[PDB]
């Protein structure tokens, strides 16, 4: 009963559906926070119907942005803290609306891109993946409590990921070495630093499977070391333990105190305090990475759901390659949803300027006809369709029909439709698209690296 | 922190919550069931936000007919047994819809008789009382754990006491007595015998306080005592429990055996076995009533809060007094709810019928003038609410507008218009409304006395 993530969009069903959820409550980024309740009583009774506590639990962890390296859903009140991801007040109180970066994953929904799946109790749909327009999988990786997962994934920097992607539409053969000229690394949001070789990242990327080992960065002032930055997930209260616990067994006789001076703004700052302007900084602090959480190490472990369903230990070429292949096929649907659309709406204006023209006679038969859609049809040649559009036409919207403007409309589809057919009738077409789709998101969307990569960076 | 009951219609929070949140998901009693989850995360959500096994087990309740005299939920699944009413399945299983007696607190819903207050993030409106037509106060009385509860009100029979409100509108004076001449006491959804005195009956209804003593019924067949029915909430079990105790302490040499033979169908059936034909049962069963549960007594404590919002210790004749004053208030509003809309609506007519009456005119104003809105009501003379009337009007709907059909139901309203004020002109017309469906109302949704009273019946 293990949940793995789904390459497309990176989710486990938990996730999606509050994410889905909260776009059906309207709340996106540009509405106003709703008391985070109202939310889990939704997924609770429409999608994952067991409790309040599991499903914010996991949502808690979307808002906090030292948990995910692109939040989800943002958050008004106590969502938590660094050193105790725990702390969060009740749902009664915190206030949620979604993320910018949901974006991402929902613009497209409503726009034939989804496969539809029956809910719990088959009265409503629900995704089975959300139309990613950018790979959330790595972006993201697995977030929460890893020491349960089997399967883990680092996260990413959107636009080191985005050029990847890019290489790989201009080099479908691009090897995994190539991509890593633009994905550096994992990128945690964090300003420590990943010291793991540039040879043993490759060859992480080559296998699926490997290990990031990241390292507290630290500065000196007035004598003091001020640790500003921990690696991702470790406890500042939980380091000072460690090394109050060495000062006992009198392994840092040049170490006189420790204080966490970490604030409301400034989340990390621990202070260790030598015992002189005399002691070696960089050799103490060596010796505290090799014994204690300032220098922790991380698994990965990319074992997750293909497209074909089923799971796979996929490499970092294996993956983007499946990953954009899920995304042309998202575009492919989206334009062809579109297309059918612009369609029916050229049905209709054929409909609506046939009657405009003979409009006099329109009206007439409208006020004289024991059945007046039946008598259009017969008399106008039209179609049920554009026969019931025409008697939908409300008396404000008919003073307002323009040959013009009817035709004007009817120009702009006829190119909008043209423009879509050449879209589908070519590969080469999509694939600039999808390029210049990619490009666009990421800068919209992406940030600078956070965590360095001593080995490159 | 305690929750009391409300005179109008004898809910407390929570319950009103849990009603008025699945009539707005539209689970009437002709709906199809919907999964428990459905309606617990709707409470959760806008109303009360704390949790899914609070807001449920209130709900379970309701669904029990051992329980509620009136239930005010339909279950289906497991939603408990009469020897545990804790036996019930999780909420994503069972399935829920309202009661047909729900309607006694809910159908008056939308029509103006209502005061609303704002939910707990103030986003919507919940309903302060519902505007019951019946008094569910006295009908339901206070359901569940009874042992925490301060004020204790038992249920009674609908018709006992819609009979006695027609008695306090006939007979405005009407003493206590005379309104016992109809309710001969509570009514219990249980076979089993009230055997409290007439005159202690009385005097706990001119109090408001005192004591129900009930006791099991049971017969005999082929020389085994048979007890089919048992006091209020009392565990056929737990009884066993308490005969085999005296038949361990020497105390029942003429008793024999115990067998609970209860099934699906059959609730309650407990069978004692004398060691043989030659032993008196009258007297056996006399002195199992006064040693077990076979005989138990209720508490009455009748401190509900008023339509002055405070508490107060209410005998029954100010408590009836009282609740038609809200029944009739209500009513007032149902009317002149009623009456705005018949206006609004005459008002459109005498819009619409002008419209009708210069239509060929109308139509041209509607497809040659810059303005066409304020055309109408600078030609016509009409108010800016049917000139907008006019203008919604679709091309379907102008095929069917025809001069009697606008002239008919303008008489209809007309006449409409007349009776409600006619009703709203003096108390003697609301009264016998009033009166009326209070006899409609038991003759709908009243049943037949479950629970005898030795003393009467
Ligand atoms: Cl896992
Ligand atoms: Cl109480
Ligand atoms: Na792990
Ligand atoms: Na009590």
């Amino acid at each position: 009963d293990r949940a793995l993530p789904h390459i497309g969009d990176g989710l486990k069903p938990v996730q999606r559906r509050i994410v889905y959820a909260m776009s059906e409550l309207g709340l996106d980024a540009d509405a106003k926070h709703k008391k985070s309740a109202r939310t889990v009583g939704d997924v609770l009774g429409k999608f994952h119907p067991h409790g309040d506590s599991a499903c914010y639990e996991a949502m808690v962890l979307m808002a906090q942005p030292f948990s995910y390296r692109y939040t989800l859903v943002d958050g008004q009140g106590n969502w938590g803290a660094p050193d105790d991801p725990k702390s969060f007040a009740a749902m009664r109180y915190t206030e949620a609306r979604l993320s910018r970066y949901a974006e991402v994953l929902l613009s497209e929904v409503g726009q034939g891109t989804v496969d539809w799946v029956p809910n719990f109790d088959g009265t409503l749909q629900e995704p089975a993946v959300l139309p990613a327009r950018l790979p959330n999988i790595l972006l993201n990786g697995t977030t929460g409590i890893a020491v349960g997962m089997a399967t883990d994934v680092p996260p990413h920097n959107l636009r080191e990921v985005a050029s990847a992607c890019v290489r790989l539409l201009d080099e479908p053969k691009a090897t995994i070495e190539q991509l890593c000229e633009h994905i550096q690394g994992p990128d945690y949001p964090t300003e420590a630093e990943i010291v793991t070789p540039r040879a043993e990242i490759l060859k992480m990327y080559e296998s699926g499977r490997g290990s990031i080992r990241m390292r507290a960065v630290y500065r000196v002032e007035d004598g003091d070391i001020v640790v500003t930055a921990l690696p991702h997930q470790v406890s500042g209260a939980k380091v000072l333990e460690q090394i109050a616990a060495q000062m006992q067994a009198k392994k840092l006789p040049m170490v006189a105190d420790l204080r966490d001076e970490s604030d409301h703004e400034n989340p990390c700052r621990i202070v260790i305090i030598p015992r002189s302007n005399r002691v070696d900084v960089d050799e103490l602090m060596q010796h505290l990475f090799a014994t204690t959480d300032l220098e922790s190490t991380y698994r990965v472990n990319v074992n997750i759901i293909g497209l074909d369903g089923r799971p796979q230990l996929k490499n970092l070429r294996t993956l983007l390659v499946e990953w954009l292949e899920f995304r042309t096929n998202t575009v492919r649907r989206r334009l062809q949803h579109r297309l059918d659309k612009v369609e029916k709406r050229l049905h209709l204006l054929d409909g609506l300027l046939t009657a405009f023209l003979n409009l006099d006679e329109v009206i007439h038969i409208i006020r004289t006809e024991e059945y007046p859609k039946q008598a259009l049809i017969e008399r106008f040649e039209l179609t049920e369709i554009q026969a019931d559009y025409i008697l939908e036409t409300r008396l404000r919207q008919l003073a307002r029909l323009e040959e013009m403007k009817i035709r004007g409309e009817q120009d702009e589809l006829l190119k909008e439709q043209a423009k879509l057919q050449a879209l589908l009738g070519s590969e080469a077409k999509l694939r600039k698209l999808v390029r210049s789709e990619l490009i666009k998101d990421a800068e919209t969307y992406g940030d600078d690296r956070r965590s360095p990569i001593v080995a490159r960076a």
